[PDB]
């Protein structure tokens, strides 16, 4: 099962995917974060009966555009840890991207003047929780689990690294309002072969290829992890990492321009294209 | 004027708080969080008319219990950054706390086993957003507070430094779930000055001590510097970091306790009293 959230002029649905252009409307529901929260979804998402839509890629929306917790997972992939010159982690590293960051999997980046000059790519699986996970063992944190996506990790490295000098939070430089392509829409675990190549593409170059089984903590080890610090709620994304090859690693240094576009694509996931611009 | 969300059996309410222990129903809102959404907010408190209520400490609920947003600041006391020998940093430390770690002022801190071994206290000012702000400059941010506060940046230490061990990322330390009180209510910015004291007391021994005017990063040099990377929603809250003294940084490490009582209080704001009870 393939759920999106669907924007026709500037109205959003939560939509089954029949095909690559073709979608049933889910009645009562905004987007697929509004679904989630009913324990029926899967059914009701089984008996769409809404308006049939024809939709280009554009007006695909944030597959969940406002989910209440975005955790993002540092240092989840060897040759990344390698490259970022780290120790390969006994425990998950954690930080938060609000809500405002996410954008549709077609959206541009509108850069600012101030945001634009160290603009970096992260090509990561996305975990859609599917309902509420309070101190779930591993064993268990399959059944938390709707399904996945694809979502750029959309870095300004400046502001990353800027506050403290020495340990830097990097929040402030991974939570650019509208600045995280996030879809194209969320595939359900038993509709895909887990553990395929993650590749991203900037202007149609190969700058990251690493399969998503390469993860050092799974996404049932990031529930578990997670889950006995806080709650995730149903419609709450982990963002598991990024493998190695971004920008800031590259051997020149490498980073987004006016007009560059980045593409991220999960084998069995699809893909998303967020093409970067500054600001007018 | 002081705001309040208190709980009334079943129910909880929005109030003006008349004295220490009563207050006046805001008609028609659950929590000042629900009340702030609204435009003319200032004007239903002012004309608050529902029901006197007599409301006891452990009544009081976490001021908004449910903001979008918890930003957190690092460093920003410039005597007690200048005392430890460093720089006064130029941009601020930001990290996110989930509205899941709030509590009462009065609240009892409920901490399970894997948590307990590092805690520690964190008195600050709350800064809570009274409308939309989104690329707010300085000059303009005062406009945007509703109004002030106190909470406890209540810490695992052992969580917040665990990952990646050379740079930590703070917010797996920093969002316990159900750790930090807040309130005890909302002072407007006409009803409070800034210049008095902000003490924490552990078990009634003082253990912080600040003049709250001596910020390197004032609540308008905060609400600019964040709102130029994402929005900041009426009834969101902005926490402007702790002074010296601090469980972590003493000699011996003073750590809480099973059944020790945190005291935040910030002259002119009022104060919070949380006690620590390991979880049976
Ligand atoms: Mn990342
Ligand atoms: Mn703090």
């Amino acid at each position: 099962m393939r759920l999106a959230t669907i924007r026709t002029n500037g109205t959003t649905i939560a939509a089954r995917v029949e095909s690559e252009n073709t979608a049933t409307t889910i009645e009562g529901f905004a987007n697929v974060g509004e679904l989630l929260q009913e324990s029926n979804w899967r059914e009701l998402a089984e008996n769409a009966a809404g308006e049939a839509v024809t939709f280009e890629n554009k007006e695909l929306d944030a597959v969940v555009p406002a989910p209440k917790k975005i955790v993002c997972v540092g240092l989840n992939y060897a040759n990344h840890i390698k490259e970022m010159g780290r120790d390969l982690p006994d425990t998950p590293t954690l930080f938060v991207k609000f809500p405002d960051a996410l954008i549709g999997p077609f959206d541009d980046v509108v850069v600012p003047e101030w945001a634009n000059k160290a603009l970096d790519w992260e090509g990561e699986m996305a975990v859609i929780i599917g309902k509420r996970a309070r101190r779930v063992k591993q064993a268990d944190a399959a059944e938390y689990i709707a399904g996945y996506a694809v979502m750029n990790d959309y870095t300004t490295r400046d502001f990353q690294y800027a506050a403290p000098a020495k340990t830097p939070q990097w929040h402030q430089g991974k939570s650019l309002e509208k600045s995280a392509g996030f879809g194209p829409w969320m595939t359900t675990p038993d509709s895909f072969e887990f553990g395929g190549e993650l590749a991203t593409y900037l202007e149609g170059e190969k700058v990251q290829s690493t399969p998503t089984n390469d993860l050092v903590f799974s996404p049932e080890k990031l529930i578990e992890y997670i889950t006995h610090i806080y709650p995730l709620d149903a419609g709450d994304v982990i963002v598991t990492g990024t493998p190695g090859g971004v920008g800031h690693a590259r051997n020149p240094q490498r980073y987004i321009g006016d007009g560059e576009t980045v593409k991220v694509e999960i084998a069995g996931l699809g893909f998303i294209e967020n093409k970067t611009v500054f600001e007018l």
